[PDB]
């Protein structure tokens, strides 16, 4: 149950994209 919030609700990667998204594309 854990290694699934450590995975989002804790890291959230939906964030960590949308900032290595740009230096990553531009």
């Amino acid at each position: 149950k854990d290694q699934f919030i450590i995975a989002y609700g804790g890291l959230r990667g939906a964030i960590a994209f949308s900032l290595g998204y740009l230096l990553d594309k531009k």
